């Protein structure tokens, strides 16, 4: 049985256009002037898009001997409910290097997913079994994996790890991703912190200022390159990583980053809000910066220094919060906004001209799609590509609240954001998935999707270094 | 009757996929896994690419009373035997403002063109008439218009003339494209050259150095910024102009960047050659630059700081060379690099990795129609699009020589270039036009390629310099 | 009649230490652990700085028929209460050239200062009497030459005429001053405003922001650096401006940058004060800026990329202020600042560590010395030098008010601002010039200041240029 | 017995100008027109300028077992010979932090020393007993702390370490040094490139490119600026450490810049010589660069962010260099320049016109001198400084030659170097130290030169960081959970 959405306006990442959609078997069937189809969905007056893909989600993350609040069920609901039809999550395995046991494990969380999904490996260490287990990792279809430069004691690894496992990456054709933040400084500052008495929520901010991101993000780049493989920074929020990329880049090496929609748009002045919690609630790695910094991202986005962008969804609620009471380094991190982040970008971004409605779609899907190999089965609007499709109406109004959100927590740090543009109805392999303010799609609805390694920026980096490796100089006896 | 293209394997700037191409009416009519046609084109073994439009010629452009050496004619040709099947050329008004009456001359003119064509129109002066016929200029199709901060006493216009017309640009939804040296500093540093009998054609180079570019490039983007309306800069040729370009952009600021096949590829040393016809042949405007250069302006093709190749198309024989004897103010500014554009990028770029195929595509074709507001009839392989297609052999290989090239004059600056993967067959909307190494295009086939005004990067810039438009101040009695 | 300063601590641009100082004939004879002298000065407790030297002034400066409110006397009153011994004030010739004409006409203005002074030459234009008469100028003891590429119908000049000048000023061994925004890019943004209803003082700052200063810097810069001369930016006010100096420098071309004290400390946001008067009294130019911009200009100070901090001196009453009512292009560009310069550093500068005290003379009076060519004569704390001192007192405390302040206008734009470390006394050429709250110098007391031409950095510039000269291919 | 040194033109940072100078008790007494004196030293026709202080050397260092072979005798006199009067030393303890050992130990080795010295103290490890012996090595007089991002397993520290022992040089006011490699990509590097074949003396310079120093620079920069005290990078040889430090100073961070001479003069295709030997005696960290950086080493002398000129200087002889025959990593590290230091940067810079003579002077003694807080004791012609001298003739020439150096090793790498402008006469605290190609002054007529903490720039910074330190969030219960 197949659908046709008629009427509508097309906008991809390339173009914008007048076209009908015709969806047969979960995928675009045909895209042109004039299609039938056996049900009709009307788009007049709406944009259609490809559903966004949000490549940076902690889904029922491990905290403490419980979990975050949001898991795969109600975190792809309030994606579905944003128009984001895709999120990729980080399994996170122990020090030992059990990869594949850990895969195992997120697969049964991601169980309950709603809409497609799917993860990115990290490493927490470094040792013959993690070597080993990520050649596997990467047949069964993930193809970048995750490093810690902070958490200290947790999931931080050091230089000579970091560049090990950015060769094996090389090897096998795979991305790194980085958090970068310099974790050494960051725990003596905040021991040093708490050790004057500065306990308060603002002193999470003040234990990693940006110069300890920007320090890291320089120095990852340096090691993806010397290790000849593209990197991607994720949750760039400051000038200073900014920066570190662009010079990277101008250099001509292979770095991606991707702004968070918190950090275009939100700033450290929350942490000084006189309330424990409302600050408490806004704690997050890296934090809120100064407003100063959005600017800086704002213009990445629209110059191509800066390719997605992200949410870092790790939702917990105010009690969870509140185990930080006294000790900030004892909060909770992470802020959620899977459900936000295209509807913010969509009035913040294209409605103010910082985007055109093809950058917006770049930025939202299309790029990250390229970027994990999965371009066009995802972020397209192409014959063969997945169905997966936000149908938009761009006169919608609607004030961001708590009180509506899908989200299970019980606040929102975009509450009372005011919103013009919304998606009314999202599409998950052609199947309706949020329709009317409901999310349709149920839980189990989700498959994992896998991505191939050696993209198109890997091969070419690889070329690249082949040809400037330094050679031996031939000397007589 | 319908041609297929068969066996073949498409790159486009967004991905790369095996698939049969069918061409009905001029148009891209299917594109897929088994398509059938009345005539058959065999692409196995090739990889299928979007035509190349290159947007920077100068065919039979008038010089001392005489014209450039390649017309219309041979200038499409070796366009096409290259894999270029738009070139968009530059009409020259004189200052008093004649534009209809130059954009008449150049339809003349561009009767012979063997392919698809479009125009820039160039700005000389300013004044009622100037800023009335604009107007009229984009209501025939033309959406760009060019601006020289050189040649004085010629083509140059000042900041003030400058600013007015960029802001009726603006207006207008046009894109100003600017050929940014000082103009002023220029003609003095070439009269102090002449007058120490620094006379030679390495001295064309010393009267321009690329300082003298990179403020020029710094000058123009601040007042197109000033006025709201995105900027082309042509012929980026130093890291200067390019550094002044990546700061623009890190600021928000709407601007675009081209080098030169010449810039990316030669060097400055040419001028010091001892034969002095060699040395000459060389001359160009901005001059070819230090080596150290180059790096500069691939990264930037490579993290989309600059996004479109060109050549500057302007090509005179020995003999006119010849007329700067003793005075190299008087030797004809040019070289030709139409045929040797894409062939010379391939083999630089792709084959060492420097570029991905696709950015190929992007920095070949794609943006530029982007960036004119034609795509997708241009630079796309979509249904719909102009079937402008070129089929590449990447195993193929020759040598570049002035002796086999299809320009009409009696050298090559790219001579003894060593190519691999080379266009076999080049099509334009649908006709094949170049193929066994013979041009089988006729000259009339070619047809002008209207475009439209307010691109989406216009209306984006508009619309943000609307919301930050400065506010007067409320004051009471 | 010597005097000696005893029991104080020296501070200047190279060291800090604890000195007696011998003064005979207007000079400093001598400096060391125990002097005497015919007359005591005690300094216990106090600082002992050279006196500043502001670079830029405009004092009686000519404007709509009138004057700029402070004259030379007043000015130099000012300045002596702020610890400041000299002026630099701009000569404004006409555009067909009259630099001599001028230069006199200025001697007739300085005749009233308490202080000692120099010119700067201004060029308004180019022809045959300017390129004679500024060899002249030069023989006359002026070896600055101020060009304007705003001011479009006035002061401005072209980069045709400025690189003119600048080669001209190259072979004569004088250095181009520049006061960097896009001229014709202001003037047609200000017809825009007003033509818009955008006629208030804060359509000022709109007519010319930070980007039209920015790129006149980086072109002026290009232009020196092609007629081969070192180049001297005029208040500096934003990032953009600093940043085209940094990028210069690192290439290494010769470029110096005078931030003004106001755009260290004050910011665009007095602009849209409710009160028109308030908003009007604050209109120079450059405008005051985003505050975000004065972080950038105090690191240009600490790093070097910045040498000397300056007031451009221009005071205007109420009253006249009050001309641009109704048409922002008709408030009279300036303010003082000339006796707030050194107080307000020392506060927000030394204090606050951004400057160490060194740092501080280098950037009040040392560096201008020595870029002017007239170090050690001024600026210093050497045997032989002018006796042009201040003694400062790190512990004294006072708000700047208008009610207190010397200059003869009627505000104040650093009023409010709380103060910690004053000069308690200034002495010009060895005479006490200020003393006690009050100015004891005397109209006529100051001298001008004859400065040489082809200073250490144009003489290297010059031969560097001359090592890396293109030269001509040699060909059958 | 005084000297009047007649007839010359004073060179100093701030001035030039003619005077005479009248010496006593090793000190300057007086400068002026005229003056006259027991002895007189005639300086008609030259310049005189401070002698130069050369802030990094390795005199008789620790290697495999041995030593390097100029030590403090030898090296002292090739300062002496090229106009440099005083030379500042590394000395280098075990990780388990004996600093006070340590320095005893380099005392020994500079008693051979023919004028004065002081000394770094490298921190290599991190512990109680370093932490302690740091503060003693302060009140010996040694304000600066030298630590070593590369050598992984015998001198490097990780970035814990490093800001632990940066926040204790802050509380003492000392001031950090770093040599900004990254030692673990370094080694990484050394051992692929080994595995690979890639084993000559080129292959050095290729384990350790410019990124690997620019990314350790810029984060000793981030850690400095974090534990709130300066930093001085040793030996930066390329933009991207150059780089670096410009972005931070604009900042408003505190980072001073030492370019060694080698790297504004000497390239990286020296390594690609044919003769192994030629090649490996230039084997030094950081290597030989690409030509294109010495331009940006250059215009930062000029533009003020980089402020000091060294030389390295750690000699070694044709035969030790072989020890690195079919291994690059064993190739001893080092080049010697403390004779050519001030020669070649005359030639190089002055007579170019790159740096004013003033600049010369104080990128070559009175920087170094404020910056480690000994100005005007050195580095300074004023009354009181220590008569620490250099008569400079303008118009002598010469050939650089291994033939003819003072350095004991038996090559030169500023070989064929053609310069105008030498020393003829060095005065080390009022003595004749070099004069007319002669090193007159004999071991042990050098002295170590305590130096005092908590510099100005060190007191400024702290008080800066004091103003802008965060403050916690007042809030009441009524706010509170
Ligand atoms: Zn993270
Ligand atoms: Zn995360
Ligand atoms: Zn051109
Ligand atoms: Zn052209
Ligand atoms: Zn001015
Ligand atoms: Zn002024
Ligand atoms: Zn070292
Ligand atoms: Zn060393």
């Amino acid at each position: 049985a197949s659908k046709v959405i008629k009427g509508g306006t097309v906008i991809t990442a390339d173009r914008t256009f007048r076209a009908d959609i015709l969806i047969e078997d979960g995928k675009i069937a045909a895209i042109g002037d004039s299609l039938e189809g056996d049900e009709v969905i009307d788009a007049s007056g709406c944009y259609v898009m490809p559903g966004g893909i949000d490549p940076h989600t902690h889904l029922q993350m491990p905290f403490m001997g419980t979990y975050s609040s949001d898991d795969f069920d109600t975190g792809t609901a309030a994606a579905l409910a944003g128009g984001t039809t895709m999120v990729v999550d980080f399994v996170l395995p122990d020090s030992e290097g059990n990869l594949l046991d850990a895969l195992q494990e997120w697969f049964q969380k991601a169980g309950k997913a709603r809409t497609d999904y799917s993860f990115h490996m990290a490493i927490t260490g470094w040792n013959e079994r993690t070597f080993n287990e990520m050649a596997e990792v990467v047949k069964r279809g993930i193809n970048t994996f995750k490093h810690f430069m902070a958490y200290k004691g947790a999931l931080m690894v050091n230089d000579d790890e970091m560049f090990a496992s950015f060769q094996r990456c090389a090897e096998l054709g795979a991305m790194p991703l980085v958090h970068a933040e310099n974790g050494d400084i960051v725990a003596q500052l905040q021991a040093k912190l708490m050790a004057e008495g500065n306990d308060g929520p603002e002193a999470h901010a003040y234990s990693r200022p940006p110069e300890v991101e920007g320090e890291a993000t320089n120095r990852a780049i340096m090691i993806a390159d010397q290790a000849g493989v593209p990197l991607y920074v994720v949750h760039v929020s400051c000038e200073q990583s900014h920066e570190a990329i662009r010079r990277a880049r101008q250099k001509g090496m292979r770095v991606f980053g991707e702004p968070l929609i918190q950090h275009l748009t939100l700033d450290e002045s929350e942490y000084h809000n006189r309330d424990w919690d409302y600050a408490a609630r806004r704690v997050m790695s890296p934090p809120f910066r100064d407003k100063l910094n959005q600017d800086s991202l704002w213009a990445g986005l629209a110059a191509g220094s800066l390719q997605c962008v992200a949410t870092d969804h790790c939702a917990f609620t105010t009690e969870q919060k509140r185990y930080g009471i006294g000790n900030f380094t004892k909060i909770p991190n992470g802020t959620g906004g899977l459900e936000e982040r295209m509807p913010v970008l969509w009035t913040r971004g294209v409605r103010t001209g910082r985007l055109t409605p093809n950058e917006f779609v770049a930025v939202t899907s299309t790029n990250i799609a390229k970027i994990l190999n999965i371009y066009p089965q995802k972020g397209a609007v192409v014959p063969g590509a997945d169905a997966d499709l936000v149908i938009w109406d761009p006169e919608t109004t609607k004030k961001i609240s708590a009180k509506t959100q899908h989200s299970s927590i019980d606040y929102n740090v975009f509450e009372g954001f005011e919103l013009k543009g919304l998606p009314i109805m999202t599409l998950s392999r052609g199947r309706i998935a949020f329709d009317k303010g409901q999310v349709t799609a149920k839980p189990g609805d989700g498959r994992f999707i896998e991505r191939e390694p050696n993209g198109a920026v890997n091969r070419a980096l690889s070329q690249w270094k082949e040809i400037v490796a330094p050679r031996k100089v031939e000397r007589s006896a």
